[PDB]
């Protein structure tokens, strides 16, 4: 009957709004007072079209109340962030999840369900959540239910995505699985995949890992192809004609998300068993410097120091500068003497970011494309008129419009310039 | 028209037979006299089902002649081996390809086509083959045509695949591509992908690389999952529900093949190192199963890399068998219906008679539907399936795979 959502960001706030929309009494919990003040003043703390309207209905119905403190509840959902650890492997930091678990503990009653929606390293539910709960007068699958249901939201379609997506319900016990289904049954029309907590954890991280290792492969191949005057993009397209070959696209590096590596067991106790993952991460981490070295060479062959960075985010059409290879390049270029850097991103609202394109491209020798923003797809020679040299090095292969005055380069043909 | 095929193995001999079957005058060239004597006596030097029959027709028609020496021809196809160098990568050795090229050079005439079917590192056609030919006065795309046409056939289906498989025609010039198409149009019904030589070389290296790195990922994940008491197979099936996630299947290793790089490539190297470590990982797991049980006898099921194929070359399954054979305190016995050898035991029942563990290393069709009746002679009815091939559910036999071996310990 009552649900507490701990963490009111991109995951937690729409989720709280969703259960409250279906008649559940929801208490939204966040440690950020600025967030709580915004919410208590009737405004959503996140940027999502149409959500403000839904929030207004739900706030007025008295179904969604907010606080900096948890309170007694039937269901608790942890949707706090899992920052990236300062380590090679890029392990998920479970510290905010454990801090959030400790806020919930004094309010725990028999029959309660704890759902962890945040990204967690494999064996977190079993080896970290379970011992803490069992330390209190509790038995998992009997007194309380422990579910890991990984939450992943599609921006622009968050609420629809929350209803129609297939969902993984990872219970510690078979009883926990049933408790998880009970919770989501409220609005989830999508399929509910039943499994244990460790399988749910491992699976989501394996998705991230397949993607990282494959991007590392593409990036490593780009370096090889550039050395041999081979077009990497044409060869990936060629090789992918094999039904079981799916080579990924290269880029300026990898950001956001964390991998299938627990900080302890497979780093501190058996690291040679995560050798491929480590190598993949090393290759992806080296791409900002590879882009910078390529930039330095373009700027050497041309008159000028001005490089205009286009995009400071990892994903396109997102305002997230957090753990961004595009920002890493900008900062390296800024640090670098003999290079005058100017960032352009329509999605990024920072002070230092140039808001106008024409002003940003003004007297620049090179336009550096580091994000695949929709705006960058349809760019004509008209946009680059103010440049000292009309040259583009696109690390994302986003520009789909052909030019004449402007010299356009990919990872596929950058070797032609040098 | 006349064609010379240099190197008469699994690639060259069927290719020789194929062009001659279509009316081309073919000279098969091989440096091995034993091979030439076998061929000249009327017998194929290679093991492939109905090939002997097609060889007999073609030899009698006078369309396929063999020799240890090349002779003047319109087309030359190099199908010699590219052995593994030593080398931390076990990179492709281009030496036999270059030697084959050197043996053809004195016979070269204006208008000739040189096709390299052998595995070659990117830029071989452009930086190694082209300079040698141009040194003779020949102009590529004008008086000599240079093509890389990587050949890849499935044993048992060799002649069928030569016709029906799609083909990459990698010409040094656009004229070279046209010359390559005229050669293969003789019998190729499959699609002919037109591209330049460097794209054909790189594309072949990228296919094997995507495959190896991904198998390495699956195998590395299996080691991680086993350490955390997580089922790897269930997790791959779970994760692969994502439309852009295609995690491969783990196994006992990969059928060894040279890396077509010129002797950073750090990821590629690591991937091959992980796959090479799988035979020892399987052996270490086997040693632990045999420790917990009474007995020394382990029955290997499958000695081939590919299921339902005579794939014993650089086979990980075969490598495990020999490691188990070498290992004292372990009595190994191999069972494979597809492989005929001096050590391949009496048809199943006698191979299991007092064994404490059945180790499945190949995904043969026969291994899918398997009753308890088959293992009725074993000292301990236990199965460790490194391929996840057994689909027939059974009682009294303890079935283990990569996903649950941590349960036995
Ligand atoms: N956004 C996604 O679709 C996405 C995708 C995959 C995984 N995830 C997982 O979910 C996590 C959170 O995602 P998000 O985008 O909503 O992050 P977010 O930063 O937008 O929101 C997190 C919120 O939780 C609050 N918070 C932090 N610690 C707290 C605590 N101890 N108690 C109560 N509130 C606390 C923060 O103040 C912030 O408002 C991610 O870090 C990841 O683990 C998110
Ligand atoms: N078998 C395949 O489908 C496969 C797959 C991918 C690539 N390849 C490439 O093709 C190569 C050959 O494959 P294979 O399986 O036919 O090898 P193979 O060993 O079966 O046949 C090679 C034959 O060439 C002969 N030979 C060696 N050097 C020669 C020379 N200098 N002049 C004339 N003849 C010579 C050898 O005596 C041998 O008979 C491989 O090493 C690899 O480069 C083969
Ligand atoms: O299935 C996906 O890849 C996915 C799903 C939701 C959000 C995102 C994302 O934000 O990248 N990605
Ligand atoms: O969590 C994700 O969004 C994810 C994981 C692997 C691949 C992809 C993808 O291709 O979008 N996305
Ligand atoms: O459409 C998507 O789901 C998407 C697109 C780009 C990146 C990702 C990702 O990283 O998950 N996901
Ligand atoms: O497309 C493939 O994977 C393939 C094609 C032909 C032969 C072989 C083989 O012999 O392994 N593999
Ligand atoms: O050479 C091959 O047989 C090959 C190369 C890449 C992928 C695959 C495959 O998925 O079978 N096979
Ligand atoms: O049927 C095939 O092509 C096949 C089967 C198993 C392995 C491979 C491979 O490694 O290419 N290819
Ligand atoms: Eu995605
Ligand atoms: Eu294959």
């Amino acid at each position: 009957s009552k649900l507490t959502v701990v963490g009111l960001g991109y995951i937690g706030l729409p989720t709280s709004i969703m259960f409250a929309k279906h008649g559940v009494d929801v208490l939204g919990v966040d440690i950020n007072q600025q967030t709580i003040d915004k919410l208590q003043n009737g405004q959503i703390s996140i940027e999502e079209p149409g959500l403000q309207e839904v929030y207004e209905e739900v706030l007025s119905s008295g179904k969604l109340k907010v606080s900096t403190t948890p309170e007694a509840s039937d269901v608790f959902i942890i949707a706090v962030p899992t920052p990236n650890n300062d380590d090679q492997y890029r392990s998920c930091d479970i510290s905010l999840v454990m801090r959030a678990l400790d806020s919930i503990l004094p309010f725990l009653k028999k029959g309660n369900t704890i759902i962890v929606e945040s990204t967690i390293a494999p064996k977190t539910m079993d080896d970290f959540v379970k011992p803490v709960i069992e330390n209190l007068g509790f038995t998992i699958g009997e007194d309380i239910y422990l579910v890991h249901c990984p939450e992943r939201v599609l921006p622009g379609k968050i609420l629809e995505e929350l209803v129609h997506n297939n969902r993984i319900i990872g219970g510690v016990t078979k009883a926990c699985i049933e408790a998880g289904k009970r919770v989501y049954r409220t609005f989830v029309q999508g399929e509910m995949i039943e499994t244990d907590a460790r399988t749910a954890e491992m699976s989501k991280l394996m998705e991230n890992t397949y993607r990282d290792v494959n991007i590392a492969l593409a990036n490593e191949l780009t370096k090889i192809c550039n050395n041999l005057n081979i077009n990497v993009l044409d060869v990936i397209e060629m090789a992918n004609k094999h039904p079981r070959v799916n080579i990924h696209q290269p880029g300026p590096g990898v950001g956001g998300h964390c991998l299938a590596v627990d900080p302890y067991f497979i780093i501190a106790k058996d690291p040679e068993n995560a050798k491929l993952i480590q190598t993949g991460r090393e290759i992806n981490n080296s791409m900002p410097a590879y882009v910078v070295d390529t930039t330095k060479q373009i700027i050497k062959a041309l008159s000028g120091n001005k490089v205009t960075v286009f995009g400071l985010t990892y994903k396109g059409d997102v305002d997230d500068i957090r753990e961004s290879p595009a920002f890493d390049i900008y900062e390296l270029l800024n640090q670098e003497p003999d290079i005058e850097v100017c960032a352009y991103d329509p999605h990024v609202e920072l002070d230092f970011v140039e808001h106008d394109m024409s002003h940003a491209v003004k007297d620049a020798s090179l336009v550096l494309i580091l994000s695949d923003h929709s705006e960058f797809k349809n760019l004509s020679d008209s946009h680059f008129d103010k440049m000292k040299h009309k040259v583009i090095f696109d690390t994302k292969n986003v520009v789909k419009s052909s030019f004449e005055d402007v010299l356009y380069y990919n990872y596929g043909n950058i070797f032609n310039f040098i």
